[PDB]
């Protein structure tokens, strides 16, 4: 989402 692959 916002973060890593997310």
């Amino acid at each position: 989402r916002r973060y890593y692959r997310f």
